[PDB]
């Protein structure tokens, strides 16, 4: 026996979002963890395209706390920026008027020095955006039946059976990573799928670890939409790398009845490739059942505006680095620990971008509002994945760390890969954020985004 997949509540749309500590059970171990309106994660917030929802945010933690819209395109102000702590006990209410296409985005916590604490204890929530282009494509549509959010993350637990974390000069180096994968928070869960297509929106909720997922069977996944929304067509995939924070929604056909899996297989990531996940690992059990869902899978899905002309865009330089110190004391502790599988294929300011560890009163540089540029990002320098994230805007990759982006990933993103070499992406800022809410870019690894690998910006006309 499986436990059955759990759904997140999908919140039709004020709202309000209690954060607060409860508990959970993993293999029958209690453990201390944290919820937006619940013990882990949290619901799926439905938006729609051109109309406004206030959020109310209620923080019952005993802790400080923020809220980052992950894939929004909205003003800073939302996030809050350096203005953006809620204090323990404290609330904060924001207006969210989105002008973006459909998409599945997130929320989480994002506080410098505590964002992978937090969300390792289990803030994480959904966006479901919606707009009029695409509830004409028929397709799969009926919330946990047949279109299911899938919320893949690591965690490992102590012998208490507490949820073990730690910034530590190891995890400042590869990140945070556990030897137990929850998908919604269950462990191996199963997922009764109708006959016909299945709907997944998948999340990598992870602190570190890179996921790439498969079918047990090698059966195509169609991806038909990346972190902001639908592609011009269907992609067939073998595999889809899925990167921190990052999400794509494929379709997968469920044509008799057989059960199968969703897997994750082995990537070639620092510390990654430890057991059990140096095999392919499961990550849910799809069980047909005999009733017909009426999804299709559309020839087309939407259109894709033409990349402009880059000449005359500003383009701005983004170096990541990393201490040499903290590279070579948290490698060796990592090889010592875990041996040759870990190769397979002070530190609280050692990761940087610039040069500069994260300054959240000091924003690097003021990009334009309204105006394309390009944004260069190199890792050039050290061997770690940096999965970058800008806030306040969803991109298009022209490099993905020294090669054109694979065609799932030429659409809407808002996070492109760095590892070892350079990204180039073409950003637009539509929404202001001044000094005081200013935005974010920085590395979706949150051992190393809390480590310094953070920038703020400013946007204004
Ligand atoms: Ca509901």
């Amino acid at each position: 026996e499986r436990p059955t997949l759990p759904i997140p509540d999908l919140l039709t749309t004020r709202i309000q979002l209690t954060i607060g500590a409860g508990q959970s059970t993993f293999g029958g171990k209690t453990a201390t963890t944290w919820g937006y309106n619940g013990n882990l994660l949290g619901p799926a917030v439905k938006l729609q395209r051109g109309k406004a929802v206030t959020v109310d945010i209620y923080n019952q933690l005993t802790e400080e706390t923020t809220l980052h819209w992950h894939g929004l395109e909205v003003p800073g102000e939302v996030d809050g920026g350096p203005q953006g702590i809620i204090p323990p006990g404290g609330k904060r209410s924001v207006t969210l008027n989105v002008d973006q296409p459909a998409a599945t985005c997130w929320f989480h916590p994002h506080q410098h020095g505590k964002t992978g604490r937090q969300v390792a204890m289990g803030l994480a929530g959904l966006v479901v955006i919606e707009d009029d282009e695409i509830l004409k494509l028929m397709l799969p549509k009926q919330w946990g039946i047949d279109d299911v959010p899938v919320i893949v993350q690591d965690k490992k637990f102590s012998a208490d059976g507490q949820i073990d974390y730690q910034l530590d000069v190891m995890t400042a180096a590869v990140g945070w990573f556990g030897d137990t994968l929850l998908t919604n928070g269950a462990i191996y869960p199963q997922h009764a799928a109708p006959r016909g297509w299945l709907r997944l929106r998948l999340l990598n909720g992870c602190n570190a670890r890179s996921l790439n997922f498969a079918t047990s069977d090698n059966r195509p996944l169609y991806v038909i939409a990346s972190d902001g929304g639908l592609l011009p067509e269907p992609v067939k995939v073998s595999e889809l790398p899925v990167l921190m924070g990052e999400r794509f929604e494929v379709l997968v056909e469920v044509n008799d009845n057989k059960p199968f899996d969703l897997v994750t297989l082995p990537v070639s990531q620092m510390g990654m490739a430890i057991a059990p996940f140096d095999k392919p690992h499961p990550v849910m059990r799809i069980q047909p059942i005999a009733i017909s869902a009426s999804g299709a899978l559309p020839d087309t899905l939407s259109s894709l505006p033409a990349l402009p002309s880059l000449e005359g865009l500003t383009v701005r330089k983004l170096q990541l680095s990393m201490d040499p110190i903290l590279d070579m004391m948290g490698m060796q502790m990592l090889m010592e620990k875990y041996g040759d599988q870990a190769m397979a294929g002070d530190f609280h300011h050692a990761n940087k971008i610039n040069g500069q560890a994260f300054d959240m009163n000091k924003p690097m540089f003021a990009a334009a509002k309204g105006q394309y540029e390009r944004w260069v990002i190199s890792g050039v320098g050290d061997m770690m994945l940096h999965p970058f994230h800008i806030h306040g805007t969803q991109f298009r990759i022209l490099s993905e760390n020294g090669k054109p982006p694979a065609a799932h990933r030429a659409g809407w993103k808002d996070t492109v890969k760095v590892e070892g070499n350079v990204s180039e992406v073409l950003v637009k800022f539509n929404h202001d954020a001044p000094k005081e809410h200013a935005y974010m870019a920085h590395c979706h690894l949150l051992e190393h985004e809390d480590t310094g690998m953070m920038l703020g910006f400013t946007v204004k006309d």
